[PDB]
């Protein structure tokens, strides 16, 4: 991402939890 606040970091982050939940 070409940088955005952190916002936008965290909801790409519950997100891409979600296709594979890591440990």
């Amino acid at each position: 991402s070409l940088k955005g606040f952190r916002l936008v970091l965290f909801v790409k982050r519950y997100v891409r939890k979600m296709r594979k939940l890591k440990l």
